[PDB]
Formats: C-alpha cells, structure tokens, sequence
C-alpha cells in the first residue's frame, strides 16, 4: 500500500512503499522519513522527541506526528475543509496529501 | 502500486491493487471495473464500448475513459480546479479521487 487516507494513522514501524524502491516509514524514535533504497531523501527531523509515535492524516487534511502521551510532535499544520484527505507515496517519489474528495465508486468502504 | 495521479493513465490490462484482495482494472473490453477476490463488486459498465481504452485523470480531477480513437467512453464529469489530483484504490475498497494537491515532501518528481 502506498497510501494512508483520513483519518487512518500509520503507526510505530508501519510504513507505505512504492517502487521502484521507496519507503515511508513512521520510526519508533518518532522520526518520519522516506527512504530510497536504505538512503534517507527525506524527515521530519523529529528522531528522538518521542515514543511509540504514529502519524495520523487528519479528516481536515492536517497530518500529525503524536508521541505515545498525545503530544504533538510535528504537523503541517495544513488542516482546512473538514471532509477526507489522503496521503500518497508516489512512484515519482513525491510524497504528496490530496483533499477534499472530489468522486468515489462507493464499492466501498 | 494502489494510486494513479495526474495526469497519468492506466492503459489496456493496466491495474491498481491493495489488500486483502482487491484490484481495480482497466480491461482490454474498456470495461473498467473493481475486482474483490475474482469477484467484480463494481464496474464503469462500458464493456465492449471501445478498443484499445485507457482511463486517464486528468489535472482537473475529471476521470475519462477514452477508446483507442480518443472518443470519450465514460467520465466522472467531476472537472473543477485546474492543480494535481489522484485516485487511490483503498484498503476499504472504496476507489476515490482527492484533490487539488495540499502538500508534498518535495521529494520528487
């Protein structure tokens, strides 16, 4: 899965992937980064500030880093319509957040 | 890989697939539809409709399904702002298109 829809949370360890090798991963020392073939391009830079971290997308498109007490550790503070988002790991190694919902199939959830 | 984003295509025989077993496909017939197991939970119901189709979402959030003489087959019809958008197949097998894009790493293209 190279996706994480609100307001659905990537918890300690869990980890988005796309090819052709790339990795976004939510440490257990709280640090968010994209990997690109064990290289790290990308962080939050918040390694070390917490425990047992999960980043959590927002309905509002706010994604947040919380430590294990509900501290938040970093945001991007980027929350507006109060609707669905989703944060996507793309192939062009982009890491990008899309929202409000503009169509669906209703196939599910 | 389980998202297609601007303005990228999936061509004939061309899929998105997440878990536990879903599969979205853009069919040889043009049919467009969401697979569950082998099992086809949702559909564009445009098979047999045109050769050679591609579904293409365009930058504008309208998803188009287009024969191989461009023809316009099916569309969501759900063009607005001109930005970036995308369509991710879900875990919770709903297929749904965000957008305009609200923040990136940076990271790629």
């Amino acid at each position: 899965v190279n996706s994480l829809s609100s307001p659905n949370s990537l918890f300690t360890g869990h980890s988005l992937e796309v090819g052709p090798s790339y990795r976004l991963i939510m440490q257990g020392d709280c640090n968010f980064v994209l990997y690109d073939s064990g290289k790290p391009v990308w962080a939050s830079n918040t390694g070390g500030l917490g425990s047992g971290c999960r980043l959590t997308l927002h309905n509002n498109g706010n994604l947040v880093i919380y430590d294990q007490s509900n501290r938040v550790i970093w945001q991007t503070k980027t929350n507006g319509k109060e609707d669905h988002y989703v944060l996507v790991l793309q192939q062009d190694r982009n890491v990008v957040i899309y929202g409000p919902v503009v169509w669906a199939t209703g196939s599910g959830p």
